[PDB]
């Protein structure tokens, strides 16, 4: 039977050096779960809020806290529940908790409880995670977006987009796509060399180069992906996470190359990059409070390229809705640790399925060596995934746990090429 | 494990009393599930096919051949392969046949097996049908849209519609529903006998007057509703089912109720009931061809009520991108019998979601005492279903089925009223 | 073991929008069965009672008290006792309720836990429902008696009886016998539309036309029989059911075709229909509680037809006793609900065995697809079965079950054609 | 599973020292029966066959043959079918037999099989022989007819009637009938001892003095029953075996008390002896070919007791049918190696149950420790039995597991007393 016996959770440490809870959902029957939960860099207003100690243990970024509520409140709370039932679950969580943001018992013992208790439903039911959370039908592998080249709010350089990404569309498998990923980007660490600069890794395992403007660093991608030896736009795509609430001051425009623009002149820019590359993609193109200036450049570009709102939403379906109706954003970016449980996410990836916005399961700048968001990203089927270079093993697990997916599917898998970015 | 051990198929009588297929596909453990297949009056140009004997034996509509490429062909095909791989199955049995209308094999011997082996990958993991084809997010039960009275192509009488339906879109729970549509069908059975007419059965349980006008029906309907202790539209809502197919003749017009009339007068037809009357949804409208009276039909209505395809796409995903990119019929009836295979069933509504078309799970003329269905329209979270009157026992056994699905989903299930219905 | 541990009920709905009981009975070795309890109309006033709950809710037709009886008072007075020990539950039912027919909690929330615990006394001992009820020589199927007309106290006719049935008696198998009626069956559909009659189904799937007297009905019938390929009387017989109470006025006399006539007149009329064609069974010739009338009619044509008491007994054994004393008619029907348990069902089909009377199982106006009915009629070795017309699938499913029973015996199983009408 | 996996048979000693099977079925599933095959002297020429072996080994009455048929054909020939098909397993070996007498491989052989088949399948059901042969239903403990004073042709004197009998009618369960039975035998025992007659058991356990006659040994049971301290009609009832073939020649008469008499003055002896006795039941009044003089003797005195044909019928359908055409013998005697399996038994005991004739398993001369008949007793309803006085634990054995299937039944049992002697 699928029903909770123990519930126990400890402290370890993210790739970054930060502790993070671990949860390990034991069933009645024997199947033992483990999830680790994932963590930004900070928090907005609208996001779960994770429950740190604070002090000068760690500094001040301990979880000993979230620890002990799983192991006071959260575990009788579920100790009981029938695992199988994760709207039960995780309404029960989000009762006991009590508040819009799961701050009385932190948005990240909550997510390590739904998932441990969702992959013990699925090691109980013996379905693969993916097969479980998706059903019957899925099958299709998502299209690996790598970010390779870091600029911006990261190595405070010449360079204001923040992730500069590729994308394989024209692969015939998602092992070869995985493998041209992974030639384009040890080809661009060598054209770096190639112009005297720096190969250190940021927390993407992405570059941090101090090349001239964005143009330049397009035109560097686009050399590193001929010297892989593709062609660019037919095999390999590009795609931009401006990340503009990182130089937009209010009440004055986004500051930008040295010059003061308004959403108009941000429009412009963002039109002549669509005219010399093979864009498909870009992220978070202007402020996530400036919505009259995002339907005016989804009206304007939004028919040649993707519109990925990653901060003017973020994963919550309230806010989700209302940019459904005012024309802004035509893709959502899934971060499963900013709704604070799975049902929650589900639910929000339903929501933006169904008004024509095409999702994107996404990572957090801290991982783990938990490889969750590769079966989400299957079972919902997104045929997009952001999880970084194929470097720093805490991107690279997800790359592998997707190729175990697709042998494990075998002829049934279908790589989402070409087929997820039809503009 | 989830291997096919032993295939078996017996021809049994459907709720028509004509025969049909009934498969009962077993595996390793002891898993032994059975599922028949219905069947529709009539087969189009673009469903599957199914293959009956033909001759004198049964008015020529045996399956004893059907029957027969089940336990000789059919059952080595897929003995081994693996359950919970849908997508290999129903691959594995696409090929066998190698047509494109699954006739050598028939789209009944066929659908039978991908049933089967769906209701053993689901009682193998030990989930419930509903819960397995669906996920975990598996939660919404639909509103079951009621065809209380007939009329059109299956009576003689002076009515041109087809099925007249009430859908309990108030209603607090499902159960609250069933209840209110017992309860409106026989207050109508009621007031037709003291208006005095007739009430002889159909196919669907609905009612088949002698009544004048299809405005004599919606305020027989509305009367109805009415004394039943109910108030319409806040309460019930109606909806219909041109079948506009059936008295359209090609290159003359709609003729019906003696004025022959353009595909513009249909629409200010249309218009005039969905004024007078809370219509929340017509379906098939105009005609199965005419494509562009479809489009300039939903330009003129198509924001005001739902726009069901029925005909015009026959849950075939290459006739419904077409019908898509044309802006054609925002909704569109899922028969899992007119595309042959669970896994194209899925294939074809994640197309339809995908893009802002609302679906509805449907039934056929001949159905069997097999509630598939109803599992099928709650994983799939369509939040509609068209299932015919509260009797005859093979319309009654689906909302039986969805009583019991509610009942073991608890305190997660939610009922869809009112949210299927924006306009 | 086969020890009861949990029983619940719950509210469906009937073939007919009702609402009824649903009990399922688990075991302790898992063993979960289900069985829906059948519900008449035509109540008379010996029968067992239904518990209705009166009111508002469904006409007044709930059994929310039923279900509660079952819930918090029947449940726990069978828990722990032994399955198998049908006399001993059925007894513990029987004095818990105290009443003489079984009032306080209802016949309808007992037979259900009758039912649903003797179906899991099989599902137990892995023998199949019709084995165990009936022991190891049960193998014989039973005559289908096909109800293809209908008339009397059903439709605004011309006609005084009720239902008028056909009997494949000359079948090599059940099969053939099943598919001789379907086919019947649907030749009467044409021979009435060949008339200009109409083709509304009544409760049954029998037809309602409005025809000219018993005797232009018979013809009707033996064209359909002449029409489908087979010949009357040697493959296909007939059937009568005159519900004569429904024209019967105390002291007046039974009110036949306008014509006021006495008990004399009315078995005139009948050894008239004894002539011209090949029935074989009239049930209900005169009336409940004209014995001597009965008596007079059992003498006159009792030798040469089958007499068959549906009200003069109510499947009451203490009835059923005093009629076999005064020389009544030589058959009854078994309605299992008429009773009120299994056991006594069993033991009043045992006393009328012995005493010289073929038995005939019997349905409800109000059925489910439950299949019991079918098991039973194979067990008792009755050999003549009367399921409705072969349509309306809770009418069909019982076919359906008889079928897969026919092909589970395999060789040893054996059609009672023309063993059951040696008149 | 029930499917037969090994058959042994040995050769064992019958009650009386000559020789007999003794056939061992294993199932598949750990399942191990043995039954004993009775066997009688007097043979007619409907009963089956025993092969015996022939010769001067154990006086020409060996029966290796058997044994070797069991193991070398017999074994092969069933092991593999499924043993709840009794009717399946039969017609196997009457098939594989292929003559009318079953002689080719001996009547004893085959209902070896036979049994130990329906032992293994009621062990394998887990129920209880007597619950498996008759369902849920079987909770009828029989009247024991107690055969006390043996005259005719079992010992020289000057009695011709073959068996005195007494039975316990008035008894409020099983348990006082079987005292009252043994008190009886004891009280008889102490009456013969004092007028210094033998006490010399027969086959039965019963005396055989020599008395006067048939007068004479009514008087002396009536006088054992009053010294028991019961009341003869109200508590215990007497019942004859005359078996009027023993003295009945050809041509000439029944020489019945040495006055050669016509069938008349026959039954004139059984009217004078009706009255003045509490006689309820005469077994083989007259001989088995005088079907005319059965006639008149059933028009005579056939309504005042019970006419028990044991000759005239030998549990074969085929004459059973005939004398119930020709009204004779209102009551049949089952005895089961007469017939050959226990299908044919269960088919002709209902052949007579339906005829009006109750029915009385009975045993033979040479039995075993085996008690299935109190099992087939009990599980076909028949309401009597004989087996036997109370002595010669063969004859015991029966009783004993009689008292222990009613203590297994509990408060289900019912005692079968002066219900099954209406006259």
């Amino acid at each position: 039977m699928p029903i909770i016996e123990q519930v126990r959770a400890r402290e370890i440490l993210d790739s970054r050096g930060n502790p993070t809870v671990e949860v390990e959902v034991a069933l009645i029957d024997g199947t033992f779960a483990r999830a680790a939960v994932p963590s930004g860099a900070s928090t907005g207003e609208h996001e779960a809020v994770e429950l740190r100690d604070g002090g000068d243990r760690y500094g001040g970024k301990g979880v000993q806290k979230a620890v002990q509520a799983v192991l006071d409140e959260i575990g009788p709370a579920v100790i009981g529940l029938n695992a199988d039932d994760q709207r039960l679950v995780d309404q029960a969580l989000v009762d006991l908790d009590g508040t819009p943001d799961k701050s009385r018992l932190g948005g990240n013992a909550i997510l390590g409880v739904s998932l441990a208790v969702a992959k013990a439903a699925a090691d109980s039911a013996e379905l693969p995670l993916f097969r479980y959370v998706g059903g019957p039908n899925a099958h299709i592998l998502p299209v690996p977006m790598m970010n390779i080249l870091n600029g911006g709010a990261h190595a405070d350089t010449a360079v204001d987009i923040q992730e500069f990404m590729v994308a394989p569309i024209g692969a015939p498998s998602f092992v070869e796509a995985l493998r041209w990923g992974a030639e384009v980007y040890h080809a661009l660490k060598s054209v770096l060399k190639k112009e005297g600069l720096s190969t250190g890794l940021g927390d993407e395992g992405g570059f941090a180069p101090d090349v001239a403007g964005t143009t330049a660093a397009l035109d560097l991608i686009s050399r590193a992906i001929e010297s892989a030896g593709l062609r660019p736009g037919a095999d390999v795509a590009l795609a931009l996470d401006a990340a503009a609430t990182e130089f937009f001051t209010d009440g004055t425009g986004y500051v930008f190359e040295g010059t003061t623009r308004t959403a108009d002149q941000m429009t412009e820019f963002y039109a002549g990059l669509l005219g010399a590359y093979p864009l498909v993609s870009i992220e978070d193109p202007l402020s996530e409070d400036d919505w009259d200036g995002w339907a005016a450049l989804t009206a304007s570009i939004g028919d040649r390229v993707q519109i990925v709102g990653d901060d003017i939403f973020v994963t919550n379906p309230e806010r989700l809705e209302e940019g459904i109706e005012r024309g802004v954003a035509n893709a959502l970016l899934v971060k499963v640790n900013q709704i604070g449980t799975l049902t929650e996410t589900l639910d929000a990836v339903t929501l933006a399925h169904h008004g024509g916005y095409r999702t994107m399961i996404s990572h957090r700048s801290g991982e783990t060596e938990d490889t969750m968001i590769a079966d989400l990203a299957v079972a919902i089927g997104s045929g997009q995934i952001k999880t970084g270079a194929p470097a720093r093993s805490e991107r690279v697990a997800k790359y592998n746990q997707l190729l175990r997916i697709e042998e494990a599917l075998g002829d049934a898998a279908r790589y989402a090429g070409d087929l997820a970015f039809p503009r």
